[PDB]
């Protein structure tokens, strides 16, 4: 499944899962989303 939803960027893994990345859109809570698109 393709890495979507909200993260804390302080959170690691972040959307329960390494594979993805967090980006920081705020100061403690942002959006995962996949390096892959």
């Amino acid at each position: 499944a393709s890495c979507n939803g909200v993260c804390s960027p302080f959170e690691m893994p972040p959307c329960g899962t390494s594979a993805c990345r967090c980006i920081p859109v705020g100061l403690v809570i942002g959006y995962c989303r996949n390096p892959s698109g």
